[PDB]
RNA sequence: GGCUGUCGUCAGCUCGUGUUGUGAAAUGUUGGGUUAAGUCCCGCAACGAGCGCAACCCUUAUCCUUUGUUGCCAGCGGUCC
């Protein structure tokens, strides 16, 4: 099952009871995730993800925090998928129809940079 | 009506969209700095915009080009200086 070498799942008491099923944990006053449930989760996850992908679908990666920021400007910045590695501008998706023309500007700047 | 004084040349006053709240409303315009300034930077469920601040206007301080009378006299002669 564990095709995933090393990511035992941090965070100690600061937990969330909604996250009981996916837990086997209890070590050194901190939770351990679950082998036999992390792996099964690709099941519904990589299945649908690589299907909508086949149907030609935009992806968009999201990962703020300067601890994996350019680590998403990566093989996510390789395919027809996209990314957000910094500040998530509130409403860039629900208010897309406004934020869109902040892009139109970016374009005008790099189109003369 | 038009025009004017006043707070005050104070740094303020608002809207679109989005989002939050049953709602009046909120956010943006909190906050950390910074500035003469809602000035700017960072931040941030906000993203942007309008009036305002600033700039564009005039004048003042240095220089340059063009211009030389009614303005000017440095080097030239003459002197009723
Ligand atoms: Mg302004
Ligand atoms: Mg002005």
């Amino acid at each position: 099952m564990l095709k995933a070498g090393v990511h035992f799942g941090h965070q100690t008491r600061y937990w969330n009871p909604k996250m009981k099923p996916f837990i086997f944990g209890a070590r050194n006053k901190v939770h351990i995730i679950n082998l036999e449930k992390t792996v099964p989760m690709f099941n519904e996850a990589l299945a649908e993800l690589n299907k909508i992908a086949s149907r030609k679908g935009k992806i968009l990666f999201v990962g703020t925090k300067r601890a994996a920021s350019e680590a998403v400007k990566d093989a996510a910045l390789s395919c027809d998928q996209f990314f957000v590695n910094h500040r998530w501008l509130g409403g860039m998706l629900t208010n897309w129809k406004t934020v869109r023309q902040s892009i139109k500007r970016l374009k005008d700047l790099e189109t003369q940079s």
